[PDB]
């Protein structure tokens, strides 16, 4: 089909980038993602990307050893910049115009995040990657996806997972309201992230990024994955 | 055995923090290192630490795929900050006073490197960790260690390896001049790092950090590892 | 009596600084607060302060006219820095050692926020003021108070209000658990802030700051205001 | 009537955004100003803007209480940024391409002031707003307007006021030289602002911005308000 | 044996005061002479801040005559004051004086960023504080910087170091002047903006011959050396 | 009439290349001459980046002899390269050439902060990019900066401007050399760290006489002017 969105925010966990060796960055996987993003771009979609850092750092063992959680979150924010640099270089090599922004100033490495400049780049049809989360500890990459998504006036947050969407347990939900997710006690994202998306009416699509082709289907149709959005019984 | 140095710069590869499992940061190894450092501090030694990032990022596979080496070197520099943050926390937990300095300003995470601020912290008997290399690509961690050692006026650069020191390939050399290393075509660090140490007369000790007690033996005596310094034939003192 | 906390985070709305004139900063109110903070400091309590900006900027009218909420939030954050500067100066004039930290780097104006530097200053018995929120839009001053409080290892967040505590609407609750606040759908703070406080077990005291003496009572006893903390039925 | 200027710097006091109620930012007044600026842009005029902060912060009370004046000047500078953010948004809502530059770095909020980047944006026909004064205390918004005007090579500094121009208190003066202002002891800016304008030969127009149509008249002709410039005798 | 009459001073030096007999650069022997004189003030409890000019390293006239933008010329001058500042900081360290350099531009890795209350804290800690890069803005002289910094760090006085004994007709030296006198006799002391800033805040000025070893200690420990300018 | 043999160059100039007959500062006529020559490279489609040294404005020798910390001296030199950068940027503007200045140090309000990919973007837009403040670090010559920047921005060549025609024995001029040859014959071209960087990355070097009007154009449009150093 043709795209149903003008501007998306695609959220990928760091683990999206790992190979069967389940660690670091797999170049073949990253280059596949770059070609998939290229085809949305040549479809005319404005693409922003938020990456986590869990392929490069998981702090559980250090936390168990007594590491301060603030320090663990900082390490993780740095890991997202490293992932963002790799994606930016992968996009360049696929001949896609791309820019990396970071919550922290990183002079000589990338751009500093600025919401109005990001929208300006997106409207220039550059892919914008957001790294370093929000600069603060105790806030998930999901919270960052929702925050950035709302700031850059994206139409939707695409939550890339390793599963087909949201299940009860196994039956896949196609459409859920924010109220239903809460009522049925389902797992979508942490309550803080979900609450930001809800208060601002940002719809979320949860889909399987590991299925080559799934991303294009999400962007061009209603059928792939699970959609979470505002219930019908409020406004018209 | 008392310390023969007042101020040291310890260079560790990121791989020194790595577990036998073969990646990342092993909290037992890291905590073992914090205890060893703590025992240098309680001997009156002023300690600075330069960390690499190869336990967290090896660029080979991405490089062969065509990644720009500038970008690969930025990723590696960010990886050294992550090790520095781990090390600072480890030292804190061992009740060692420690600061992390970064060649990139990182507001809210750590201090921005300044040579005379670092000297001041070292005189106050704080351990200073240096991360993010020199801010620039194409320069090794060994080159960072020599550069920082020169700037903060360390007595020596200690190059922690997984070997007992510098061999033919096998005999271990105890003492070498800068001229000998080049004449015998021995590999000690990269040419730029070595060149910098050489021009400034910075002595280097290559030792096995993996041996417990080795760091203490290196700081309190002449026998452990291989020493590289200026030969006697240029001047008297 | 004697203080029950070692380290507090005191959250004041910008509206706590206002007079009967309905806007701005009232120097007499500000100086009363500074003397009240001085008396905690000389009791040995380490005090950090989070200030809102609502006395200087109310965005509702501009929002009505179409102003982008990101922009409204940025304005509000700048307003907290102005309040923070007024408080720092008021503390100096009451001979209390204080420092202002900001989420944004403001070269020449104040210090850049850094959690471990703030703890070091608190350990030095300096009062640390936190301004510019988290540097991000869509996150309340209550959220900032809980985030900063958790980061600097405060014992409690004191939520200064103009009411006595949390009411059923009226009977004043003395003690509530997090589970109870949600069960009875009471309003304490926004769900984001409350959730952050709840997941880290940060207790909250809601009290009447506009009652002179109530802050010292809160810091030295269990009786003033409403306590919100983890319920007993967990461990 | 057509513009007599290629590039202007419009100096607005914070109190120009103020509602008749007396405080803060009145959206109607603010959006009226954006429409007037848009019509300057639509005539080909390159517009820069300098905003004061006295609608959001007046430090008289805190100062009598003992507040350090450095601290008071920093609060005022931050208030000019808040005004600048509001102005940038209003211009955006009037479909005018506008940028905010601050004398302080404010990562995430706006651009950092750079004189040649500002000239480049003005040549691209973007409205550039300057906030946070010069980053230093003890210097008026008038001094900021003159400094920025000189740096970005404005043709003129327009000083928006609530009066029709400079008076005896009353004759309105039409044209004054710098030497006439000092010789007649008239009050136009503070001495350091006027001195800077004078030394650099920057003309100033003092006019009633509270009169709808006046801004357009000032830019398209010589009659509205009071002009202060270098005398013919040098 | 004479004791200090000031608790906190701001000493303004032109860049030309560090110049050698070869009339240029930085003369190490002049600079080390000044480090010894500043150390003498420190060991008597005087809190010392220093503003340096850049004219020994950059004079803009030739480039300006060729058409160089005055902003650009002022930016080049600001950077030259930082170079002088770094030499002065190093000179003070070699004389065993605790000294810090603050710049109007954040210069990561080189020196501190200027902050008025941090500078006051350092002055109370009995550290010498050097201010460089002026105010960060063009069209403002080093004299305006001296007056502004002096006011901000709450100095008792601004000492304007020169190569002559004080303020003259050109040959009669004045000893005392009011701000009003200076303006009415059209005497040359500093630019109108700088002078007006000192006037409105009641900052007194002392104009003296720093060229003379001895003069600085004399100015700080007595009222007679040089020309004193204060409110009438 | 000869066409360019390079698409993208990095032109290293010593600070001394801008000094006048009187052997100091910045000569506006020399600077404007160089601006005209750069403009003709740009007019032919060559992408031009420029690294500048600081020795016309600061030489550390005397201060170093007196005991100045070499770090501090290297910081002073770096700031001197920005001053040169600012003069060159203004000179190019006056010749009607689009140019940008980038600094290793963030200098808010003065110039751009260095970023490799942003420099490349500007070079593709046919802007001249001047690099100042070196790497930000001490103990690294301007030649090392030239090599490093050249590599980062993917220049075809590093043109080392000098006051002589090429690389000599001391007097025979060499036209062609390998990196091996230079090291074996111990020829003076640049320090070992800079040269080693050029070598390991295969960056060719041209050593020419920028003192001669016309030589820059000859070097960019022909293979015979000066000395060429490349991989054997």
């Amino acid at each position: 089909s043709q795209p149903i969105y003008k501007r998306i925010l695609l959220k990928l966990s760091g683990e999206a980038l790992q190979g069967e060796d389940g660690l670091g960055i797999d170049p073949a996987i990253l280059d596949r993602m770059a070609v998939e993003i290229k085809e949305l771009v040549e479809m005319g979609v404005e693409v922003s990307v938020v990456l986590g850092g869990g392929n490069l750092f998981r702090g559980a063992k250090l936390a168990k050893a007594g590491m301060n959680r603030v320090v663990g979150d900082h390490m993780g924010m740095l890991a997202t910049v490293m992932n963002g640099l790799a994606m930016r270089d992968s996009l360049f090599r696929a001949d896609v115009n791309a820019k990396l922004m970071s919550a922290f100033q990183l002079n000589g490495i990338c751009d500093t995040y600025n919401w109005s400049e990001a929208i300006k780049m997106l409207r220039e049809k550059r892919v914008v990657i957001f790294s370093a989360g929000t600069g603060n500890p105790f806030f998930t990459t999901d919270s960052t996806a929702c925050l950035r998504g709302i700031e850059i006036e994206a139409d939707v947050v695409l939550k890339a997972t390793k599963v087909d969407g949201v299940y009860d347990c196994a039956k896949l939900y196609k459409n859920l309201s924010y109220a239903e997710v809460i009522d049925k006690e389902l797992k979508v994202m942490d309550l803080s992230a979900f609450t930001l998306a809800r208060d601002h009416g940002m719809p979320i699509r949860v889909f399987n990024m590991g299925k080559p082709g799934a991303l294009r289907q999400v962007v061009t149709g209603t059928e792939e994955g699970t959609t979470i959005c505002e219930g019908h019984h409020h406004h018209h």
